């Protein structure tokens, strides 16, 4: 019953998410673009069994490590439709469930970052958000297929999850994320504290994931589109009027592009 969610470091600054189910000691993975730290730690565990891989996106790093672990562990991969996923068994569809290690998880279709993204949601007391590279700690991914409107409304859909979901994206951005941040909204305090706690955080090398969706929704910069003090700031950057929370985005993501 119990869920063992840990990171296996990859690449720079990837995290394989690793969930375990240490009773029956079965466990799954998200977005393995290296095989190899999962197959040392399933050499290290070897009574255990790799049953399902999770894939949010096409990207390199995140498939990178799919094919040689299905041909190595028979995992059930599961990946968004409408993308060429490796060794992909389940082409998932938004409003979609799935059953992995007894947790249901929702199929959130979440274009923006790519067009057939998806995120991987459990419903609980504490709910698990697994969002790849669509909503980051306190920033978002950039727009490498789809538009600021489309990723506007899907980070929109992750925003209005209960506050204590667990944020489980992909990358370690979390510091330049925050310093982006802090030339949008140099006077929030919330985020001014956020910053200081995530440098001493990655001073001592320690995970700033997985975040909560109330943080996020207090210092997170794409999901404030509506604040005044963001907006305000957008017309700031652009010289422009914004009038429409899809236009504050489009700035502050082609801001952060060039920061
Ligand atoms: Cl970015
Ligand atoms: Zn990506
Ligand atoms: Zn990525």
């Amino acid at each position: 019953g119990m869920i063992q969610i840990d990171a296996l470091p990859a690449f720079n600054d990837n995290y394989i998410w690793l969930l375990q189910d240490a009773t029956s000691r079965r466990c799954a993975v998200v977005d393995p673009g290296d095989a190899k730290p999962v197959e040392a730690w399933l050499a290290a565990h070897p009574d255990w069994r790799l049953s399902d891989i999770l894939v949010t996106h096409h990207h390199h790093d995140h498939v990178g490590g799919v094919a040689a672990l299905k041909e190595l562990t028979g995992a059930r991969v599961l990946g968004p439709a409408n993308e060429k996923i490796p060794a992909r068994d389940l082409a998932l569809e938004d409003g979609e469930r799935v059953e992995v290690l007894g947790l249901v998880f929702e199929i959130f279709h979440v274009p923006g970052h790519t067009l057939g993204h998806i995120a991987y949601y459990h419903p609980a007391e504490t709910p698990l958000l697994f969002c790849g590279d669509t909503l980051f700690a306190a920033g978002c991914g950039r727009l490498f297929e789809g538009t600021p409107a489309q990723m506007h409304h899907s980070l929109a859909r992750l925003a209005a999850l209960p506050a204590n979901t667990r944020v489980y994206c992909t990358h370690e951005y979390t510091l330049s994320n925050l310093r982006f941040a802090l030339a949008v909204e140099p006077d929030n305090a919330a985020l001014r504290e956020r910053f200081e706690e995530a440098t001493r955080l990655r001073e001592r090398d320690r995970i700033t994931l997985p975040s909560e969706i109330s943080l996020e929704l207090s210092t997170n910069p794409f999901l404030r589109v509506s604040e005044n003090s963001v907006k305000k700031k957008a017309d700031q950057r652009s010289g422009q009027q914004n009038r429409t929370p899809e236009e504050v985005f489009a700035v502050l993501r082609a801001w952060k592009d060039q920061f």
